[PDB]
């Protein structure tokens, strides 16, 4: 329904496919329905790629039929609010770098290993230490990651950073070089020396989610006794960029078939 | 094709139709041709945005066939050796700040007047003084301008300075685009997505590409006699050089696009 279908193309833009529409309308009880928002929302978190790993994301159902999304328990922003209003209720608590990449450690602060470690360094923290945090590091095609352990558990991050407008704005590219018109073509060419690609083109997106969060990172776990091993470590490392290039390709996909539409 | 095409190549990176080609055919006479080299070569050095107004610019042709650029009187290059050779031999003459402008005064040395004037002093340097020069500042449009009067002509240059690199770059996109073969289009546009664009484009074949090392990056509107003393003649001056510098740029990028049709 309304709130939940809404809730459920928030998700979209981070490639989750949350299904909670339909698990409202298999009558499911209230709180299993505010578990599966809560799930979708961190995993969501994870892909937005916002640098807030170190706050509590939980999302819930509220009795005037609402999806109210909070950060470590205060109550952020309600989903009948608009998706920009959740981008504005993240921005004062986010912290990008001139690259885009999050200046918070994951743990909250304190120390960070370099980025560029020695696999023998890194394979010591991974076996023999409690909590760890890297800092950013540049991989191969642009990208960039780290590696931190709270817990259990080992994460993996794998990121390129792409603002919405960036990702509205690769959209338009394949959209213009695919028009079958070229008096449309030349003519939206010419209005996008004067305003970009995207501005051109749009000569409603406010309200899509798509305007406000794109795909940007990939996070991989690892728990239990993976969470202590090397090995587990650099397949966990590969899966998270291989995934990360996948999901942002969809998204680029399905955001230009919206801009057409 | 000869040495008068390759001039007139050479001279198309400006958006000059020198017609040297046709005037070297053409029943005119003895003469001439020297004239029009240099008439053209020194329209040419107001657009590529070099900073080389203090030298005198001319080009005469050679015993042996060749045109010879020179610069105040000593050979600088010759034609026949490539665009690229041009462009080193201005190299150790030239001084660029950070963002694309000469720092060298159009005058020789001197006093530079403020940029940043007031229209209200800047007029009485218009109207009344004799030599005189401004400093870069910025103008509308992301553009930057100047303006110094030698004799009885007034010099406005507009300039938006770019590396030939990204002009290169805007002729790509131009091109890949107004492709017809949709699934080449759409592989040139994946490819571009990875290894850059005028990357992927050039990949599917430059040094030899005069454009690759020279660019229209600004344009000097002159006035002379009793305009050249007008404030208000200056101000629509102004205008008219960069209306004058968007449209040079859109003749050579389109220019430079059908260049990189060819080949594909």
């Amino acid at each position: 329904d309304g709130i939940y279908a809404a809730f459920d193309t928030l998700m979209s833009t981070a490639g989750v496919d949350s299904q909670i529409a339909a698990l409202a309308a298999s009558e499911a009880d209230a709180g299993t329905l505010d578990a599966a928002l809560t799930q979708s929302l961190q995993e969501a978190q994870g892909r937005w790629g916002l640098g807030l790993h170190h706050l509590r994301h939980e999302a819930r159902l509220t009795d005037d039929g609402d999806i109210e999304i909070l950060t470590d328990g205060r109550p952020s922003a309600r989903v009948s609010e608009g998706f920009g209003a959740l981008a504005q209720a993240y921005a004062p608590m986010q912290a990008l770098d001139e690259r885009g990449l999050s200046q918070w450690a994951a743990l909250g602060e304190g120390y960070r290993a370099p980025g560029d470690l020695p696999l023998a360094q890194l394979k010591v923290l991974i076996e023999h230490a409690r909590d760890f945090e890297t800092d950013w590091s540049a991989g191969r095609g642009e990208t960039f990651q780290r590696v931190w352990r709270k817990g259990d558990t080992l994460f993996v991050e794998v990121a390129r950073p792409a603002s919405a407008e960036a990702a509205l704005s690769k959209a338009a590219w394949k959209v213009i070089a695919s028009i079958k018109d070229r008096a449309f073509q030349r003519e939206l060419m010419r209005r996008s020396e004067k305003d970009g690609m995207l501005g051109a083109l749009l000569g409603n997106l406010a309200q899509l989610p798509e305007a406000h969060f794109t795909v940007q990172a990939f996070v991989q776990t690892l728990s239990g006794a993976a969470a202590r091993n090397a090995e587990e470590y650099r397949a966990a490392l590969k899966t998270a960029a291989a995934a990360l290039e996948e999901y942002q390709g969809v998204t680029t996909r399905q955001l230009s078939e919206v801009l057409r539409h």
